[PDB]
């Protein structure tokens, strides 16, 4: 079983992703195409490269080209420092190949929005927010109920369990209105296995607290991504390239 | 002189803007093309239509197609309700014709970012922030100094002085890194007068307050223009 | 009734057309944006500008941005000079606003192909070729029969008669296979009146013999566009701008 | 050494090429993505896959996605049947990776035109036409002289000499005027070795004869490569 991605496999993956992104008019700078942009969620997912990104097999791997991750702390009243972490601005292009997924997880602080650029996006989520402490949270526009899962959702071997709570389904396409995924909601998505092209989606969200002189002292060592699956939640950061 | 835009002028202006937006893959739905998307900053700016959007003359008029304006209040701890207005997510596509401007102004709460999609964007701004309300504010990544203005910029007649404080300049093109304009910073921008195409820019910013997620958000004004006339021209577009 | 297009109307029309073309990646050079690119088929069609290109009213007006019109005579055996006029290469982008048409006509020498870039193209044609002299013409892939006209085809006032022979219908969209319109076939097309965008179509055809040191002596003064309507066939060239 | 391309390599090569084509708005239908769209010009060129399409090494391999290849015989006077083969309409999208080439060759009948869609195209050609068959040919707009080759062009190993006769050079970019390559002219092209993206070019040409509209068209060969090996690599792609 694969334990890493070869330099050739990785370079071709990111190069073709960056080329497709540019063709779609997403602003890609050299610095954005790095050894951290191609993500493998769990060591058991490197097996995705045994047959490759066009095998159409179910695995949790994807490319993220981040053009923006602005704290938006400047100008913020000091009195609001405690919750600045729920704000900020992040713009990234996500490229997911046929049959692949962005694994089940939720964010305590980050709210996201999706805009499909190419292909079709199958989003899976929990209409109800996870309970985070004895917090008295605000409400305004709760997540829509959505529809039940369609037929054809091949889940990654050994991870099917982590998708159990994501009962709601919505399929997004280019030209559709923006879709918002409120913070504290379990979610995941995949590119249909029969898709002729990789799924390309622009995500505009609040600040992304992920490992990679902090905006605020309290922001140091802050992880805002909690995955359901252990393999992904505990040990999914850096990408092993050999 | 012009006191309003004709129905035909408005329809062609927004129909072509929305068509260009769609060609550039921006998600445009019907409710986005409305009576307020074509903005004229002041009654004296309707004269921009005496010769049209391809006259290359300096006027402050533009189209904004907003695909998202999410409060992002859901899930936020009640304890942060007081400053939730500084957050949120807004996505809009701005179309500015040759020589036209988005006039000098600042936002107390909204921080923006620019991504040029078509054409080139000339940004004029003040690198030092203004103080709006609360004295003690946070700081992390101050606005860069950019460069001084280039020669030959044509400003709108009678609005020249309003640009005096925006001494820094940067010219953005497609493919460039995202440019951030922190809240409380005076800024403005134009499409070069000699541009072959209209300037098209995607703006990703915090919530856009335009007269509710929270009680205190009601009737909140977050756009302060330097020119008195420009403030007036932002309420409603006069379409004859 | 309108007798010409104002300089402002014309410049805005061509400028927005060239901008849209560039946005769609069609190579537009300054020389391609000229006073002949915006075409009005007949003096009775200038009325299209009484209410404008977004009035959605039926008129025969359009923009043609020609990036190529190559004789392809170079290297051709002298023995084939007699029929070089049926060859050549022409690449042009056609932009037609909601409800507007490219008027009924046929070409004796030019064969065309269509590739919709934006919007939807409603093509009207005669499945059978017009008879041009006692010619013994070649055959290989005759025009498909197509379907009958749909409901919603508002024809230009005073020209509805010229559309009578174009009995076959086909609706083209972006991503569809290339559609070929063989020479000697009456044809026309329009952008649906309810379209949210102007119809943008790339036409790749054989040489376009239209008024504007000839490739071949016999090519001088050669017109290959025969329109059904008199107003268009006799007096539709130059565009009157005032 | 490599004697064929692996199934996975071929699938990823064409799937990414077709995806890029679609993103660039080229009309790709299923029958266009086939076992002959990924071309390897010679058995010695399969080595291009030893390190891959992003190795930036000079090899003669490319993908061609043909959306149209119309004989244009319908309606043509029978009297012109003898030279109908010099006409017709072909539309194809060519994708060439960094440092890769479309090898030196000429067509007796096909005249082509290039429109760069993504990246930059370096064209090497002979401005003087070769004589193929008939002596008396027509002339109107001779190929321009272009410029001499720029410094540093890396050629495929063992194929260097085949480029000797293509002394003229032109570099084409997106938005440039269409470039015409008349029939009977030796030509070749590559994507710069340092290009950040694959070169994507739309070719509009007369009919592409590849082994019927007319009896005489059967088994017609209209591609003559300078390198003997390159001629061999054009028949069928070895996919293991
Ligand atoms: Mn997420
Ligand atoms: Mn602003
Ligand atoms: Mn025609
Ligand atoms: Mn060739």
């Amino acid at each position: 079983t694969r334990t890493a991605i070869s330099r050739r496999e990785y370079d071709e993956w990111l190069s073709e992703a960056a080329s497709l992104a540019r063709a779609l008019r997403y602003p890609v700078t050299p610095e954005m195409v790095n050894d951290s942009a191609g993500i493998v969620f769990g060591d058991d997912q490197y097996e995705a490269f045994a047959h490759g990104l066009w095998s159409r097999e179910p695995y949790e791997v994807m490319v993220i080209l981040e053009s923006l991750n602005e704290p938006a702390v400047d100008g913020l009243p000091a009195a609001g420092a405690a919750h600045a972490e729920y704000s900020g601005l992040c713009d990234k292009l996500m490229i997911v190949h046929p049959g692949k997924f962005c694994p089940p997880h939720f964010h305590q602080r980050k709210t996201e929005s999706y805009e499909v650029v190419l292909g079709e996006m199958e989003v899976f989520y929990a209409p109800e927010p996870v309970t985070v402490g004895d917090d008295d949270v605000l409400s305004f526009s709760p997540m829509p109920e959505g529809s039940p899962w369609p037929e054809g959702v091949a889940l990654p071997a050994g991870r099917e369990d982590s998708y159990a709570g994501l009962t709601s389904y919505v399929r997004l396409r280019a030209g559709d209105p923006k879709f918002v995924m409120h913070r504290k909601h379990l979610h995941a998505f995949r590119c249909p296995a029969d898709s002729p092209v990789p799924l390309v989606v622009r995500e505009v969200s609040t600040y992304s607290h992920e490992p990679t002189a902090a905006p605020l002292p309290q922001w140091r060592g802050l992880h805002d991504n909690t995955f359901v699956a252990e393999a992904a939640n505990s040990g999914r950061l850096a990408t092993a390239i050999a």
